[PDB]
């Protein structure tokens, strides 16, 4: 007290890392849940389903990267619940798709909500921590999640019985 | 009489035995049978075909081990008739899908009679042969049966004029 | 009605084909049966199992040619019951090769009536069909069955304790 | 209501299941919780890192294997919260491998009611897969963490200033 | 007392494992006396030297994978004597064979009782490890013994002088 | 009666000959013995364990040289009981060190006393196949173990908490 790599960081810097860590886990099991949706008998995208798994481990690696942060810094991990998911049943390829569109914009806005937090206490490592790891990749996965939700409504997803079966194959395949 | 080799290895589920062999080889004609309507003229899904007929071939080698096991515990086996499967024609990629799913729960409930027989005498190697080599690949095949029905449904078979042609192209292909 | 591939193909040879396919699938059980005579503990004729076993998967590709081939005539493939074999005990190595050499002569002579009846209707493609795939190769498989049958003879099968084992090593392994 | 491919599964084993991968969760989180101990700068034990990271990944996969269960099964997987571990600071190298080994038989004895559970109620493929993919893999890993806790007390850890730093580079390199 | 590791295991197992250590000790040493007396300068069957040496070895295996098990559930290795065989002169192929068959069946009985108490004490570790490693091994073995027994009788061992000469050079070479 | 391969051979040579094979694979037994004690979930020396492992197999080795010397030279095996080792429990490395050592001196007096009454016989085939194949080989061993002693003792084992865990590192790994 204080850790001897300490320099620069602030307490309230510190504890909003703590909550992005959580938050990113949190992202981890929405996608977790959404991957072991589209393997359901009566789903049965697999396409769908390795897409979700695949953004459930890369929001472990944002929340690895957080926590490597905190230490690297001297600040000290405080884990919290993660949370379950809102639904077990995702109900479509289209409302996955656009849930996992808001989820992406809610973590990017708590992302903005950091950086601007770390602009105001005066701490250019951390500001640029997030514009190098998180904020391109955040702008990358919406406009992804975007393009994805555009084609399927245009292609008449859900309810057009080859929508998202052609969709799994061609684009996600 | 008794072999050389028989040892806690009951009558009782030497005959179940004896009457799995034949329903595994029911199941290989079966599947023999769909894969040759798949390749008629006027049904021409070259994949449906492919698959059932390595269907077919899985299931004469589902007939092999337990006739190898029959002779590995000293019991004899003794073979019946094949009977002929319950259609010529298939009607379609659905029906036959629907169909297999049947046959394949049918089979497994034999395969879950055979265990607790087997559980019943004190056979340990017996429930151990049908849990290592059986059990779970009647749980896999069942699961993506019931897969692909539920994909030909979605896609508006059999009466969808590409549905069954694009199943055939994309997920069986 | 009819199929639209249908061309010079008589209902005579469609059904006869029918009954050959069923003959074809029999010698295969045939076969498979006397494969795991082979294989039993007071057998143990490894080479004479691998044998029959062998001929048992030939007899079913020559089923599953005849059914494609009433597929690309336009003929509706028919199945019907296999029946079993009439021993499950084949006593002797040169037992077992006398029976397949009576079933290949019996299989030989119901394509010769086959062959006979094409030629009646005057279809050349069903006649080289039989002589192309069928015909010589009856005749290399009855003759190999005469010449086993006359060296297990001469060297004092079944009852010479040396002449099965010593057949199976060094002819049929 | 019910799924297509359900047979032999009673909803005590679907919401068992359902138990269990929570736990599995939960001890992929502990495990990153530990990991991350090990690497602040007060502690740098970048080996004991490793292995804790290691053993947390391990957890995601026997999670995912009971959510692929669950619908191979036809069972609906129902996720909750993930509990958070019940430190953050772990104390020493020797007190997380003690609370890893409790952790452990805590996991164990879930999936020990597990297989009761399965067994009483005539599911041998579940009991099956819980034989072929936890119950060895849980002694294996209580075993190895037992060693080590042995070895750890003998060295003199936690307050001997060489043996969790000899321990690191020796054992855990 | 008790082990840090043990967990669900009842001493009657412990014991049991530890008799069943012996067992398989006793086995490889009976093997290994049949190897040695087939190098007799006036036995001279080298690969019946050969096979029962190979058998000894792999019976040394089988203890050694039971005394792992010891530690792996933290019982306590407890040996015994490891008594001489029936005999030093095996009198010849068929009588060693036939006295391997009866050993082999003998170990086969304690396995199937050790798996009857594992069963009643409520163990499927213990339950899986005997199925997984011995009791398909058992029988394969048995069966192996029981083929080689039956054409050693039917060539005339041990009394026609070809016999056992022709049995070691063409089955066991 | 006797061998027509004997020549020049002793029956007291033949029966001490007998009497060394059963010392070692009583030595074989007492490494086994140790082996398995060092990976106890209390002890874990895993390089002490595979040390004392190999020491084991190579007794075995030394056994069957001597029973393939009496079968080269026309004398009879005779096998006797293998007794247990005095300790099931060898206390520490270092104990098990010593005790290994007290062994090799012990079994190098018996044949130090074999190699005396070949040489009173007139045996000089046996004297150089002790002095090829065991004399120097039991010095190396006596010599090894010595130098292994004297470091844990230095070292401070086996109460020292670094020493013995050092060891199994540095010098057995
Ligand atoms: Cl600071
Ligand atoms: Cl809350
Ligand atoms: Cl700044
Ligand atoms: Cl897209
Ligand atoms: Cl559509
Ligand atoms: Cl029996
Ligand atoms: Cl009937
Ligand atoms: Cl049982
Ligand atoms: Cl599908
Ligand atoms: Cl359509
Ligand atoms: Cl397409
Ligand atoms: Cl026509
Ligand atoms: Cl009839
Ligand atoms: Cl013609
Ligand atoms: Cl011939
Ligand atoms: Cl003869
Ligand atoms: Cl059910
Ligand atoms: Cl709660
Ligand atoms: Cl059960
Ligand atoms: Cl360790
Ligand atoms: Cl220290
Ligand atoms: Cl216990
Ligand atoms: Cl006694
Ligand atoms: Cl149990
Ligand atoms: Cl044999
Ligand atoms: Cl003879
Ligand atoms: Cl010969
Ligand atoms: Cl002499
Ligand atoms: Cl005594
Ligand atoms: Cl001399
Ligand atoms: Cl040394
Ligand atoms: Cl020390
Ligand atoms: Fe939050
Ligand atoms: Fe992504
Ligand atoms: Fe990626
Ligand atoms: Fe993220
Ligand atoms: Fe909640
Ligand atoms: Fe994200
Ligand atoms: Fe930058
Ligand atoms: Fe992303
Ligand atoms: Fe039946
Ligand atoms: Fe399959
Ligand atoms: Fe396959
Ligand atoms: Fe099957
Ligand atoms: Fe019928
Ligand atoms: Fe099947
Ligand atoms: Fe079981
Ligand atoms: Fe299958
Ligand atoms: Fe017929
Ligand atoms: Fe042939
Ligand atoms: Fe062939
Ligand atoms: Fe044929
Ligand atoms: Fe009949
Ligand atoms: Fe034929
Ligand atoms: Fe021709
Ligand atoms: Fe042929
Ligand atoms: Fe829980
Ligand atoms: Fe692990
Ligand atoms: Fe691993
Ligand atoms: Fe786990
Ligand atoms: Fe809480
Ligand atoms: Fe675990
Ligand atoms: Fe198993
Ligand atoms: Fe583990
Ligand atoms: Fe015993
Ligand atoms: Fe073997
Ligand atoms: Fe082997
Ligand atoms: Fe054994
Ligand atoms: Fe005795
Ligand atoms: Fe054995
Ligand atoms: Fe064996
Ligand atoms: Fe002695
Ligand atoms: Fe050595
Ligand atoms: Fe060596
Ligand atoms: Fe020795
Ligand atoms: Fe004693
Ligand atoms: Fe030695
Ligand atoms: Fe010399
Ligand atoms: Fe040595
Ligand atoms: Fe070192
Ligand atoms: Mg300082
Ligand atoms: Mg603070
Ligand atoms: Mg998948
Ligand atoms: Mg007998
Ligand atoms: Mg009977
Ligand atoms: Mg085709
Ligand atoms: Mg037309
Ligand atoms: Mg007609
Ligand atoms: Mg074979
Ligand atoms: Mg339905
Ligand atoms: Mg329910
Ligand atoms: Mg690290
Ligand atoms: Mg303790
Ligand atoms: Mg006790
Ligand atoms: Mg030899
Ligand atoms: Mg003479
Ligand atoms: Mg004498
Ligand atoms: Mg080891």
């Amino acid at each position: 007290g204080p850790s001897r790599v300490r320099q620069n960081f602030h307490p309230d810097s510190e504890a909003a890392i703590n909550r992005q860590i959580n938050l990113e886990l949190y992202a981890s099991y929405v996608y977790l849940s959404m991957a072991y949706y589209f393997s359901r008998d009566d789903v049965a995208l697999n396409n769908f389903s390795r897409y979700f798994l695949h953004q459930s481990r890369e929001e472990t690696e944002h929340a690895e990267k957080l926590m490597r942060l905190q230490n690297q810094r001297g600040g000290r991990i405080r884990l919290q619940d993660i949370k379950k998911p809102e639904q077990d049943d995702w109900e479509s390829g289209l409302h996955a798709m656009e849930c996992a569109l808001l989820l992406e914009k809610n973590v990017n806005q708590s992302l903005l909500e950091l950086h601007a937090l770390a602009s105001d206490k005066g701490d250019p490592h951390l500001c640029d921590f997030l514009e190098t790891y998180y904020l391109n990749e955040q702008v990358k996965s919406i406009k992804e999640l975007g393009d994805h939700v555009h084609n399927l409504v245009k292609m008449g997803a859900p309810d057009a019985g080859l929508a998202e079966y052609l969709f799994d194959t061609h684009t996600l395949g």
